[PDB]
């Protein structure tokens, strides 16, 4: 009755009252320099004890206390590792995550609770997670599905668990014969997430797996404008907008709220000139599961 992988899905095994405590495995930067902020890849053991699935989300909560010295509320972060986690074995899972510093109208530097909190851990430490969490973002049944994912920055996570579970796994029950379309949007080469393991993907499964990068602070269209998500989208328009006519064509958004809107004005720009309103279209399209979003 839906066209994903909810078959047995587990979700809220671990709640906030009584979190989960994992150990965190390993933590690495996976930007460089030339990043406007860090992102870090970072793997916890779970016992086999957290039965999550591609897609789903885990919350964490950061040690210590809030200001009203309550337990500090959890957080989600899309899970980034596959089912069986980057060591194939269901003991861990991982995380992508961004280090959030920014400053404020007062002009004072901010640092987020629970990121700086997850980028800082040290192997050997422990973490409280809740979870598994969330439906919206499970795979399509259809082995032979075309699925299109739309990414921004760490919205590259619950991507790289489908993509392990598609192209590093064996499964008897689940032999991808489609086409994975991944579009990757960050600001500089330096912010490219998983460059190594999807260009590897890309040369292992070259029939079923297609990537294009987004980088908007190095590339430009031919009018010379910025080269984000949407802007790339626009070179391949008329096959994207192909593929989502057919049955078996998924869309997957994932990443910062707001990369949503450039987007949209590529479909509009799409549909309105075979009269059909996007606006209208794609809730028709959410409804059969076939456009998927998940931003924040
Ligand atoms: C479904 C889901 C999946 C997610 N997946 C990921 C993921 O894979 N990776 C990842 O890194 N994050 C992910 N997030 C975001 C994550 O949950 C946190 O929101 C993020 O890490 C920041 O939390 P924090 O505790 O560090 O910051 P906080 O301490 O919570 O600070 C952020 C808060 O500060 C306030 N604020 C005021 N001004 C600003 C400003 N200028 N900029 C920012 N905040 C401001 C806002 O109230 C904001 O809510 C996901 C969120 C959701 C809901």
């Amino acid at each position: 009755t839906s066209k994903k992988q909810d078959e047995g899905l587990v979700t809220n095994k671990y709640k906030p009252k009584e979190p989960y405590v994992g150990r965190c495995l390993s933590n690495t930067r996976i930007t460089g320099d030339d990043a406007p902020g860090e992102t870090w890849h970072m793997v916890f053991s779970t016992e086999g004890e957290i039965p999550y699935r591609e897609g789903q989300s885990i919350g964490i909560i950061a040690d210590g206390e809030d200001k009203n010295g309550k337990p500090h509320k959890l957080r989600l972060y899309s899970i980034a590792s596959s089912a069986l986690g980057d060591f194939g074995d269901s003991k861990t899972v991982s995380l992508c995550v961004k280090r959030l510093v920014y400053t404020n109208d007062q002009g004072e530097i901010v640092k987020g609770v629970c990121s700086n909190f997850l980028c800082d851990l040290k192997p050997g430490a422990d973490v409280k997670i809740t979870g598994p969490v969330g439906k919206e973002m499970l795979m399509p049944k259809d082995p032979n599905a075309t699925v299109i994912m739309l990414a921004t920055g760490t919205g590259i996570a619950p991507f790289r668990s489908f993509l392990w579970k598609m192209f590093l796994e064996e499964h008897e029950d689940y032999k991808f014969s489609g086409l994975a379309w991944l579009f990757l949007g960050v600001p500089t080469s330096d912010s490219l997430l998983y460059k190594e393991e999807l260009e590897k993907m890309k040369e292992m499964a070259p029939d079923n797996f297609r990537l294009d990068f987004a980088v908007s602070r190095e590339q430009t269209n031919a009018a010379g404008e910025k080269m984000y998500i949407q802007t790339r989208m626009a070179e391949y328009r008329e096959e994207l907008w192909e593929l989502l006519k057919k049955d078996n064509t998924y869309v997957y958004m994932c990443g910062l709220k707001g990369m949503e809107k450039g987007i949209d004005d590529i479909m509009l720009n799409l549909a309105a000139k075979d009269g059909i309103d996007w606006m209208q279209y794609k809730k028709q399209l959410k409804k059969g599961e076939q456009w998927n979003v998940e931003v924040y």
